[PDB]
């Protein structure tokens, strides 16, 4: 029944990777082409992409919904263009999670003008537990995550209708 | 192993996913490993997966 959104990895904290260049015409905000606001599309700085080893610990009292993603590019050209490193992976770990994601290349029809693909993942990170990322390329990192502040009866209704200002 | 018995057999096995490359080589020397298992129906190739995880 309620999330409280918190920042868990600040965008400004990415010193040896470009964090503001992860943007796309497929996601326009208002002219200036943009991106998903809650995750960062990290990219090579200077000519390079050092191995990232970052982790967040859930010092909060409530379960935390953490989201992240992987970039699947069109071809080897674009892979190196954006991340230099030709063979990459994102590994993510918790007390329960043991994930090693690997970008997947394939030639695909354009959708919203893009033939590349983005694949998102998630977990519920218990209080007092940490999530540890490691990566080498194609990582779409969390910036914001959601505290599950209250639980209760609800549903996802499917309706085309709008708010009726009623009870 | 061949099932020379008369009844179905429940076979169990496993894979070790280590903390890091250090421990991988420390215990097995070989840095890039796999376990492949096959039957008339099974066609498995398992690959250890490294990731940094909370102690349990
Ligand atoms: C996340 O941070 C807290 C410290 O802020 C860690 O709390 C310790 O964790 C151990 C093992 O889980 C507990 O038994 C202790 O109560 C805590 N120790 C101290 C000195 O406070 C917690 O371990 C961290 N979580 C992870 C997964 O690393
Ligand atoms: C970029 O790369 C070269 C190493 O090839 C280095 O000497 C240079 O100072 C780097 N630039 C910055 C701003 O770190």
């Amino acid at each position: 029944n309620h999330f409280e959104k918190i920042q868990i990895i600040p965008k400004s904290s990415w010193s040896s990777h470009e964090a503001s260049l992860g943007v796309s015409s497929a996601c326009p905000y208002q002219g200036k082409s943009s991106f998903f606001r809650n995750v960062v599309w990290l990219i090579k700085k200077n000519s390079t992409y050092p191995t990232i080893k970052r982790s967040y610990n859930n010092t909060n009292q409530e379960d935390l919904l953490v989201l992240w993603g992987i970039h699947h590019p069109n071809d080897a050209a674009e892979q190196t263009k954006l991340y230099q490193n030709p063979t990459t992976y994102i590994s993510v770990g918790t007390s329960t999670l043991n994930q090693r994601l690997v970008p997947r290349i394939a030639t695909r029809s354009k959708v919203n003008g893009q033939s590349g693909r983005m694949e998102f993942f998630w977990t519920i990170l218990k209080p007092n537990d940490a999530i540890n990322f490691e990566s080498n390329g194609n990582f779409i990192a969390p910036e914001y995550a959601y505290k599950i502040v209250k639980k209760g009866d609800s549903t996802i209704m499917k309706s085309e209708l709008e708010y009726g200002n009623c009870n």
